[PDB]
C-alpha cells in the first residue's frame, strides 16, 4: 500500500552505499536477489521502481498501459532533449509525434526492403574493395544503418568515403559510449550536483549540438526547395504539417520538435542496430561453427548469387534463431528506456504514485532461465525446437512492449536479417584473435551495453 520494498536510503545519497561498483544493472540484480522482481531504489534524491522478469514487465506495460506509458529522463541527455522529439516526449506531444513518425516511417518506406537491399550491395562492394584488410567494422555498420534512416528522413544516402558523414557517425558512437560509461551512470544519481563540474555530460551535450547543427541546415535547404505537391521525405512532410497548423501558437509541429525528433530518429535508427551488428560479428568470430552453419543455410536456401530478400526469412529458421540470439545475448538496452507512471497506480498491492520513474529491466527477461537454459551463453538453440524449427518466446522483448514499444522494430529486424545474410553470403570472417581468446565482456554497460572494439577481415568466398 506504499512503494515497493527495497534497501533503506540515506538522505542525499539515496542508496549509493548499497550499490555495486560494477554499475547500475549489477546493483539492481543484487537487489532483486533480496527483494524479488518489484522493488524501489533511491537514485540520489528520488525513488525509482524496478520491474524485473517478463511477467511483471508485461503486466505493467501491456495490462496497465494507462498508467505505465510515460517517459522518464536520462540525466546525461535531458539537458539537450528537454522533452522534445518522440523518444523523450510525454502527453499530447508524444501522441502527435509518435503518430507522425510511425505514418511517415511507413509511407516513405521505395519500399524499405529495397533500400536495405541496395545498401547491402553497396556494402558488399565496399568490403570487396577492402581486399580482406583488418578493420574495426563499427563505421560501416553505422553507415549502413544510418543510410536507411537517411533515405527516409533526408531523401538521400551518404557515401562511405564522405569524411563529414563519418564525422557525424563518430559523434553517435562516442556519445552512446559516454552515456553508458560509469560517469554517465553516476550522473543519473547525482546530476543535481555533478552538472556544475566539468565532465562527460558537457561532452555529450556538445556532440548532440554538433549533430543538430546539420539537421537545422538540412531543414533550411528543404524549406527552400519544398514543393507542397510532392514532398520528398519525412522532413518535407513535417514542414507541410507545420504550414497547415501555423495559426496555432501551440502546434506541436514546431522547429524544436522538428530538429530533435529528427535527431531522435537518426540516433536511434543508427546506433542501436549498428551496435547489435558489432556484437553479432564478434560472436561469429568467437563461434565460427555458427557462422559456418548460417552460411550452409544461405547456400541451400538462397544460393551464392541472388540477393537475400525478406521472403527468405520463413525458410531460414537457423539464421533467424542466430539473429534472435545475437539480440538476446547482446542485450542492447539492459534497463530499457526509463518510464514514468502517469497516474497513481496500484501494482501487486503497492501504490506507485503519479510521476514516479519506472525502469523495466528488459535484461532480466532476456536472461530468464525458465525460458533460456544457460542464459549467460551464446547459443542459437535458445530459439530452435527439437526439429530445428524456429521457436519464438514471449521472454524475447529487447524492443520492450506496450505504447512506447520501439517504433523501429520492423525496420531493425529487416536490417539485421538482410545485412547479416548478405554479408555472410559473400564473405567469411577471420581475425588475429583465436576464438577461445575472444573476450565478449562489454566495453561499457549502462543505458547501453556496448561491445569491445575488435579487428576483423571479411574474406571473399
Ligand atoms: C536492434 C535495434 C533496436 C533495439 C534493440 C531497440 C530498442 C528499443 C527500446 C528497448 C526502446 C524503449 C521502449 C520503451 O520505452 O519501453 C526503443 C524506443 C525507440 N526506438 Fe528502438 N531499438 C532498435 C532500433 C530502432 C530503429 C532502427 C529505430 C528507428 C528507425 C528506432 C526508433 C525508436 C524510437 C523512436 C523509440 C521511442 C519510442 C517511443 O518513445 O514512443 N529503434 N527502442
Ligand atoms: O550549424 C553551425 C555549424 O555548421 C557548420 O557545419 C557544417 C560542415 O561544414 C559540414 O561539412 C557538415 O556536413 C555534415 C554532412 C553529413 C551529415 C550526416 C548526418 C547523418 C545522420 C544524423 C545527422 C547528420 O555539417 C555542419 C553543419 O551544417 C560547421 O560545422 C560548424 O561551425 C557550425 O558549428
Ligand atoms: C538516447 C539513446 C541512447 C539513443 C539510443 C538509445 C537511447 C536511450 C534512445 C536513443
Amino acid at each position: 500500500g506504499k512503494l515497493p520494498p527495497g534497501p533503506r536510503p540515506l538522505p542525499l545519497l539515496g542508496n549509493l552505499l548499497q550499490m555495486d561498483r560494477r554499475g547500475l544493472l549489477k546493483s539492481f540484480l543484487r537487489f532483486r536477489e533480496k527483494y524479488g522482481d518489484v522493488f524501489t531504489v533511491h537514485l540520489g534524491p528520488r525513488p525509482v521502481v524496478m520491474l524485473c522478469g517478463v511477467e511483471a514487465i508485461r503486466e505493467a506495460l501491456v495490462d496497465k498501459a494507462e498508467a505505465f506509458s510515460g517517459r522518464g529522463k536520462i540525466a546525461m541527455v535531458d539537458p539537450f532533449f528537454r522533452g522534445y522529439g518522440v523518444i523523450f516526449a510525454n502527453g499530447n506531444r508524444w501522441k502527435v509525434l509518435r503518430r507522425f513518425s510511425v505514418t511517415t516511417m511507413r509511407d516513405f518506406g521505395r519500399s524499405v526492403e529495397e533500400r536495405i537491399q541496395e545498401e547491402a550491395q553497396c556494402l558488399i562492394e565496399e568490403l570487396r574493395k577492402s581486399k580482406g584488410a583488418l578493420m574495426d567494422p563499427t563505421f560501416l555498420f553505422q553507415s549502413i544503418t544510418a543510410n536507411i534512416i537517411c533515405s527516409i528522413v533526408f531523401g538521400k544516402r551518404f557515401h562511405y568515403q564522405d569524411q563529414e558523414f563519418l564525422k557525424m557517425l563518430n559523434l553517435f558512437y562516442q556519445t552512446f559510449s559516454l552515456i553508458s560509461s560509469v560517469f554517465g551512470q553516476l550522473f543519473e544519481l547525482f546530476s543535481g550536483f555533478l552538472k556544475h563540474f566539468p565532465g562527460a555530460h558537457r561532452q555529450v551535450y556538445k556532440n548532440l549540438q554538433e549533430i543538430n547543427a546539420y539537421i537545422g541546415h538540412s531543414v533550411e535547404k528543404h524549406r527552400e526547395t519544398l514543393d507542397p505537391s510532392a514532398p520528398r521525405d519525412l522532413i518535407d512532410t513535417y514542414l507541410l504539417h507545420m504550414e497547415k497548423e501555423k495559426s496555432n501558437a501551440h502546434s506541436e509541429f514546431s522547429h524544436q520538435n522538428l530538429n530533435l525528433n529528427t535527431l531522435s530518429l537518426f540516433f536511434a535508427g543508427t546506433e542501436t542496430t549498428s551496435t547489435t551488428l558489432r556484437y553479432g560479428f564478434l560472436l561469429m568470430l568467437k563461434y565460427p561453427h555458427v557462422a559456418e552453419r548460417v552460411y550452409r543455410e544461405i547456400e541451400q536456401v538462397i544460393g551464392p548469387h541472388r540477393p537475400p530478400e525478406l521472403h527468405d526469412r520463413a525458410k531460414m529458421p537457423y539464421t533467424e534463431a542466430v539473429i534472435y540470439e545475437i539480440q538476446r545475448f547482446s542485450d542492447l538496452l539492459p534497463m530499457g528506456v526509463p518510464h514514468i507512471v502517469t497516474q497513481h497506480t496500484s501494482f501487486r498491492g503497492y501504490i506507485i504514485p503519479k510521476d514516479t520513474e519506472v525502469f523495466l529491466i528488459l535484461s532480466t527477461a532476456l536472461h530468464d532461465p525458465h525460458y533460456f537454459e544457460k542464459p549467460d551463453a551464446f547459443n542459437p538453440d535458445h530459439f530452435l525446437d527439437a526439429n530445428g524449427a524456429l521457436k519464438k518466446t514471449e521472454a524475447f522483448i529487447p524492443f520492450s512492449l506496450g505504447k512506447r514499444i520501439c517504433l523501429g522494430e520492423g525496420i531493425a529486424r529487416a536490417e539485421l536479417f538482410l545485412f547479416f545474410t548478405t554479408i555472410l553470403q559473400n564473405f567469411s570472417m577471420a581475425s588475429p584473435v583465436a576464438p577461445e581468446d575472444i573476450d565478449l565482456t562489454p566495453q561499457e554497460c549502462g543505458v547501453g551495453k556496448i561491445p569491445p572494439t575488435y579487428q576483423i577481415r571479411f574474406l571473399p568466398r
